[PDB]
């Protein structure tokens, strides 16, 4: 089965095209797609997309796979790495 | 900055605890949490959680990291692997 990854859904469909058509119900409401290849993040406002693209530009913590820290600068990244985990 | 991973959000906070408090606004609306360790999936209905747990029990496609197929049976998994990608 093809399973919908959108939040609070998980509806499953026998055929891939049925999932794609279903998913239009989500993407219509979230027209602003992240331009990075492989990233499935979408938003309903341009400002939220822009904020998200700035996060891509930063320095994500990979010490912990649970950690949601993304440093705006290299200084703040190395400080985080030293003080956490 | 600590960045919120919930859909259509991405709000960022200087401190980890500020993100956690913010995230209560999401989790209050999605009370049904997946019991699998490492899985952040949440739902607003018990039926959606149950469906999601059944997906965990199945056979996820790992030929493609984009593919959303999860086989209900081993037969259907190997058929998918042969006919796709
Ligand atoms: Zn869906
Ligand atoms: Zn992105
Ligand atoms: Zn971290
Ligand atoms: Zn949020
Ligand atoms: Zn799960
Ligand atoms: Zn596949």
């Amino acid at each position: 089965m093809y399973v919908c990854h959108f939040e609070n859904c998980g509806k499953a469909f026998k055929k891939h095209n049925q999932l794609k058509v279903h998913q239009f119900s989500h993407t219509q409401q979230l027209p602003y797609e992240c331009p990075h290849e492989g990233c499935d993040k979408r938003f309903s406002l341009p400002s939220r997309l822009k904020r998200h693209e700035k996060v891509h530009a930063g320095y994500p913590c990979k010490k912990d796979d649970s950690c949601s820290f993304v440093g705006k600068t290299w200084t703040l990244y190395l400080k985080h790495v030293a003080e956490c985990h």
